[PDB]
């Protein structure tokens, strides 16, 4: 049958799904590691152990233990991100979507999900790979990896909970794709890892990590960069936060040995219940458990790796959305709310700014205020709302990614840059938030093609237009077809394109203005004071 496949780990039998008018085959929930339950908790993952008999690949697997977002219960705008399958410490699986009939050796795309390192699932509807697979004849795989403390708790010296382990889960699935994707018709010479926010930062990170480089060809990064200030911590800090976790559960903090034995004793939900207390800062866009700069995963510091080409040289496509800040401010900042327009007082702006740049002293603080204030109208509520959206955007996504780009392209082998600024016509969040973080994904995964979710005509155009760009680049190293064109990004000129339902424009020097602020000036200033 098309649906029975022999793989180095065992025979797997999938299932066949409908898509638009045609069909496709789906393999759902293939395990690729020993379940990290028990007291494999926090440990590095181990390989699956071949099964006998025929693994059932026809339902979605579980989601990993994660914080579940209740802030707007019943609101789809927020629910669309929540685990939608049962949660379990047993959740290392992956999913494949293969064209019918099976290709022999075609392009592979591996999706890695975002979620701030504390959350996310392979199984959410917006990450359904059947449209992409179908429309572009590519093999589409989505992996899944451990989040929050289960995934990133890090007690350096120790082998019991070493750090970066979720990051290892990702690599382990990338191994299994490497070794078996050929039996599904995928060309392993030709995998593209691609992801959003934490997912983007992780792709970035496997460009850098030496044990990750050989496992893939090309990378696409959305709204995320391995150098984003919220994406890594020092080993000391990770140590500090793990022991802090131990405290709100009343563990013995005498050896590492005992901390871990303790944390391992606790039910998954009690770790989740207190995870947000270990933050060092009142802040937004910061997360508890996070890649740590351990020296084994990352041989050295991010910055100096970037500096001396110590990273995989291939070609990359990446980008930012127009309002990366809003979603964060809505959740975290005094003054913003889902149902009003959220005019912010000159009072609330100040505390907004404070929460966004939690490591700055106040001289640093003034420098920011100065930079983003309309001094001729320093009271307009709207201007403050927006100014704040740009601070959180720039400081957290746009400018660290621009820095990553500039260093990448000295030694890279081709670089393509987008600025997605389209607001979906049926977006269910309010207007003031604009083109929000995360909201290109549904265009990438091709949901505007499905009539009953209500998109414009042109939106569907934009979606396939994007999907092709993506699939072509994965297959080619170039988003463009042999004969108007998405230009390469160069250090000399720095062209990038708009992605949106009208005819594309090339521009230059994305937020260059403000990125020199965050990239050169502020850091020098905090270093002096
Ligand atoms: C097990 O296999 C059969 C069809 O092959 C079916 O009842 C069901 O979809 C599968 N159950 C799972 C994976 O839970
Ligand atoms: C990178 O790729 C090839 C193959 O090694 C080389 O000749 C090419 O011109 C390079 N291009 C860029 C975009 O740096
Ligand atoms: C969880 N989430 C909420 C808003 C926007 C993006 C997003 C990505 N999660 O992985």
């Amino acid at each position: 049958s098309e649906l029975l496949v022999n793989t180095k780990s065992g025979k797997v039998m999938g299932t066949r799904v409908p898509v638009l008018s045609s069909h496709i085959s789906a393999f759902l929930g293939i395990p690729f590691a020993e379940p990290p339950v028990g007291n494999m908790r926090f440990r590095r993952p181990e390989p699956k152990k071949p099964w006998s008999g025929v693994w059932n690949a026809s339902t979605y697997p579980n989601n990993c233990q994660q914080y579940v977002d209740e802030q707007f219960p019943g609101f789809s705008g927020s629910e669309m991100w929540n685990p939608n399958r049962e949660m379990s410490e047993d959740c290392l699986y992956l999913n494949i979507w293969v064209p019918s009939p099976r290709p022999k050796s075609t392009t592979v795309m591996v999706w890695i999900y975002g979620g701030g390192f504390y959350s996310g699932s392979s199984t959410l509807d917006v990450y359904n790979g059947k449209y992409l697979a179908y429309t572009e004849e590519v093999v589409l795989v989505s992996l899944s990896y451990r989040v929050g403390a289960f995934g990133f708790l890090a007690l350096h010296g120790s082998q019991e909970a070493p750090g970066n382990v979720g990051l290892l889960d990702q690599r382990m699935a990338l191994q299994w794709v490497h070794d078996n994707i050929q039996f599904f018709g995928g060309d392993p010479k030709t995998v593209t890892i691609f992801g959003e926010s934490a997912g983007g930062a992780s792709v970035g990170m496997h460009i850098l990590s030496p044990g990750s480089r050989d496992l893939f060809r090309r990378a696409i990064l959305q709204s995320g960069s391995p150098n984003c200030p919220w994406a890594s911590v020092s080993v000391a800090e990770g140590r500090r936060r793990a022991v802090e976790l131990g405290r709100n559960l009343n563990c013995n903090l005498n050896s590492d040995e005992e901390l871990i034995h303790c944390l391992r004793e606790k039910k998954p939900q009690e770790l989740i219940d207190v995870e947000w207390n270990v933050l060092p800062f009142d802040s937004i866009f910061r997360f508890s458990f996070v890649p740590v700069i351990d020296g084994e995963f990352f041989p050295t510091s991010l910055e100096s790796m970037l500096n001396s080409g110590n990273f995989k040289k291939t070609q990359i496509l990446l980008g930012v959305n127009k309002d990366e800040g809003s979603f964060f401010l809505l959740y975290g900042a005094p003054g913003f709310s889902k149902d009003s327009e959220s005019k912010i007082s000159r009072e609330d702006f100040m505390s907004g700014v404070k929460l966004s740049v939690p490591h700055a002293n106040d001289l640093g603080l003034d420098a920011v205020t100065l930079q983003y204030t309309d001094w001729m109208d320093d009271n307009n509520g709207i201007k403050n709302r927006d100014g704040l959206d740009d601070i959180v955007g720039d400081h957290n996504v746009i400018c660290p990614l621009m820095h990553f780009v500039n260093k990448y392209t000295k030694f890279g082998n081709g670089t393509y840059l987008y600025f997605f600024n389209h607001r979906a016509s049926n977006l269910v969040w309010p207007e003031w938030m604009g083109v929000i973080h995360g909201y290109e994904i549904e265009f990438v995964f091709g949901l505007p093609l499905v009539k009953e979710l209500n998109y414009t005509a042109e939106e569907e155009a934009l979606s396939r237009r994007i999907m092709h760009y993506w699939a072509t680049f994965a297959k080619t190293g170039n988003p463009n077809e042999p004969h108007s064109k998405w230009p390469l990004f160069t250090t000399k000129e720095q062209k990038f394109i708009d992605l949106n339902t009208e005819p594309m424009k090339v521009h230059q020097r994305l937020r260059v203005q403000m990125c020199v602020f965050w990239n050169q000036f502020l850091p020098k200033l905090l270093n002096a004071t």
